């Protein structure tokens, strides 16, 4: 009925890449950030927290894919979208992200989480074909 | 407030070791599974859907660490422990895995979702000294 902290603990530090995000603050931003997270996108923590992860978009990322984002967010949606993401370096990199909405007890939603994985080329045609075919 | 398709369909494909299990069929048996997961594992899908994940534990399984999961899972809460799995051959690995509590607009567990991450003996030695020094 709530958040042990072996979750909080385990997720900064887990090699992969994982992310927590508070819906109670404005723009919901990251309150934690995996070391996996931090490698992959090459970041530093304090250019993570208190911002939202629009940082990892840019100009060639499917807006559609966003728009789908953020509706499930509005509605608390627990979804998954492949999209092309930027590093601080400017690299790009197929991410395929999945997105959780924590409730507690009253069903109200506490944090988002998010999982991130890097996708090869194979993998990101066939599920934006995928996505793309999704008209309407 | 449901489960955008997506997350269903980007779980069983995903890579990575993802599994969700359902609390409202008998023993809380899995009904989804990564392809990471089977590879993980090195078990067929038909040995794995029906069950709980009980058949990754073993012998030298620390059983403080499945008490303190049956407690959360009992009581709802996410949460993430470090203890060593066997995959299907008998061998050994170090799984970091989490769990979350996924609940409806009513705040009823829905679905269970784990991620599993393989670690090396450092960090397995690291965060077992912690778990081991949480002594009542
Ligand atoms: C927990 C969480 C993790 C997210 N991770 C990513 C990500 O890795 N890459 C990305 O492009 N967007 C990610 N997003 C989506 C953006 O943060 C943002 O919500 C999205 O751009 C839609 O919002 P907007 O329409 O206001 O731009 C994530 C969102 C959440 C809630
Ligand atoms: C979603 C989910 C994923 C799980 N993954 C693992 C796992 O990968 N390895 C493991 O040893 N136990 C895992 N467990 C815990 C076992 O399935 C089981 O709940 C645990 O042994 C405690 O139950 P018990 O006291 O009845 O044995 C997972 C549990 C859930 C709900
Ligand atoms: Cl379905
Ligand atoms: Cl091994
Ligand atoms: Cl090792």
């Amino acid at each position: 009925s709530h958040m042990d902290f072996s979750f909080i603990k385990a997720l900064q530090t887990a090699q992969q890449n994982f992310v927590m995000t508070d819906p109670s603050l404005p723009d919901n931003p990251i309150v934690y950030a995996s070391q996996g997270f931090l490698n992959l996108t090459g970041y530093s923590l304090d250019q993570i927290l208190g911002r939202n992860c629009r940082f990892l978009q840019g100009p060639e990322t499917d807006p559609k894919a966003v728009e789908r984002i953020r509706k499930a967010i509005e509605q608390g949606n627990d979804m998954s979208v492949c999209l092309l993401n930027y590093r601080v370096d400017g690299t790009t990199f197929w991410n395929q992200f999945f997105i959780a909405a924590l409730r507690d007890a009253g069903g109200n939603v506490t944090n988002f989480v998010g999982v991130q994985c890097k996708v090869s080329d194979q993998y990101a045609a066939t599920v934006t074909k995928q996505q793309e075919e999704e008209e309407e």
